[PDB]
């Protein structure tokens, strides 16, 4: 149970020059939603501090508006399909008090879409309140009663990827704490490398009906295990997949007939796979598609899905025009149930955000309204993988047990 306190524009500590030139919207960009990224981190209750709701917002509130000096494009308001109007209209700022301690409230989300309530606005259609389009950032932080805290951010996806979150927010924590040295954000880049097409325009969101989301944890030891299992240097990320995929594979064979084949589909940074790399540091959607396939008779055991997929990481002679055709050509002719989606927040070093009062306890998201597009995240001991899975809700039910009993509510230990 929350209330409101307050919400305020926070702007730049400096307004921006008419002369500075904002974020131009890339390609890639205009490919992408305009939903919001949602994100969330909840603090305990600091062990060397004591200060008041109100001190902790006004470091919050003055450290946003000096880095907005360096990120102001996010102060600005999106002229969708082509450009970012930097007009200084500032970003939504939320203050709220729930009645209730932090470990109370997080140990036992059975819902996972009750975690919307620590976003400061809507990040997909379909809840009361519509999505604001054109609004790059907005920010909540809400003040539980032990002294925990939970900070909720909708970045908008398009204009960044999670990458462009993380610098972001590297950026505004270290602020906080009062450093000289923030690594800078570059604007630049993307639109130079991938330069926008004339009246593209930007796909919407349909959200499907009977999707659930749950997030099923693998530590050090379930590794461990699949690692064992598939005994070659396997990788945290390629045992989880290869595990996932092969079980929503008999699920989608059991419930629908087989088909055509199989996709399994990951959202990596493209930055690092360019020829040559691009920095972390650039701004804007700058990830890739990388495909895996097995046709329709497949059925056999998890290890057996690795080949495809690590076969599927090799970077390619073919140019980026030509990768995103691949992937939109097959993408098109499937039908809905043979896709499986991985988005990856893997070693962003969100567990190292330090605004000045310690680490997190826990980041989160909320749900996207669609079957079978996941999302990897770090676990806080850096050990094991937690996926971030939405399915329907018949379809979650027919997951083996094994599989199942690895969904954690529990997000205060």
């Amino acid at each position: 149970q929350m209330e409101k306190v307050s919400e305020e524009l926070i702007l730049p500590s400096s307004p921006t020059p008419q002369s500075l030139k904002c974020y131009k919207i890339s390609h890639l960009d205009q490919l992408l939603l305009t939903c919001h990224i949602p994100f969330i981190l909840f603090y305990p209750n600091p062990l060397d501090s004591n200060l008041d709701p109100a001190q902790t917002s006004q470091h919050l509130k003055q450290s946003l508006s000096k880095v907005l000096t360096h990120f102001y494009p996010l102060a600005g308001r999106i002229n969708v399909n082509s450009s970012v109007d930097c007009n200084d209209s500032g970003v939504p700022f939320v203050e709220a008090r729930v009645q209730a301690q932090l470990s109370q409230a997080i140990q036992n989300v059975v819902e996972l879409e009750k975690l919307d309530q620590y976003l400061p606005s809507a990040a997909y259609p379909g809840g009361k309140i519509e999505v604001n389009e054109d609004v790059p950032l907005a920010v909540k932080i809400s003040f539980f009663e032990c002294g925990g805290t939970a900070i909720g951010v909708n970045l908008s996806h398009k204009i960044a990827d999670v990458l462009s979150l993380a610098t972001f927010l590297n950026a505004w924590t270290a602020t906080c704490r009062g450093e000289t040295e923030i690594v800078l954000p570059n604007f630049d880049l993307a639109a130079r490398h991938f330069p926008p097409v004339d009246n593209t325009p930007s796909p919407e969101l349909v959200p499907d009906e009977n999707v659930v989301m749950k997030r099923f944890v693998f530590d050090k030891e379930k590794i461990g295990a699949l690692r064992a299992q598939a005994s070659k240097n396997f990788s945290r990320v390629q045992l989880v997949v290869a595990y996932i995929w092969k079980h929503v594979i008999d699920v989608t064979r059991a419930k629908y007939g087989a088909k055509n084949k199989f996709v399994v589909v990951q959202a990596v940074n493209l930055r690092s796979r360019m020829n040559p790399p691009l920095p972390h540091y650039a701004m804007g959607n700058i990830a890739t598609l990388l495909f895996a396939a097995v046709d329709a008779e497949w059925d056999k055991d998890f290890p057996d899905l690795i080949g495809p997929l690590r076969t599927s990481l090799e970077k390619t002679e073919d140019d980026h025009n030509h990768e995103l055709l691949k992937g939109m050509t097959c993408l098109y002719e499937l039908e809905p149930q043979e896709l499986l989606s991985f988005t990856s927040w893997c070693r962003l070093g969100f567990y190292d955000l330090d605004f000045g009062w310690g680490k997190p306890l826990s980041a989160c998201t909320t749900t996207f309204p669609k079957r079978n597009a996941a999302l990897l995240m770090d676990t806080r001991s850096g050990d094991g993988v937690e996926a971030w899975l939405p399915m329907a809700e018949d379809e979650m039910a027919m997951l083996p047990v094994e599989l199942l009993s690895l969904v954690d509510s529990d997000f205060s230990k």
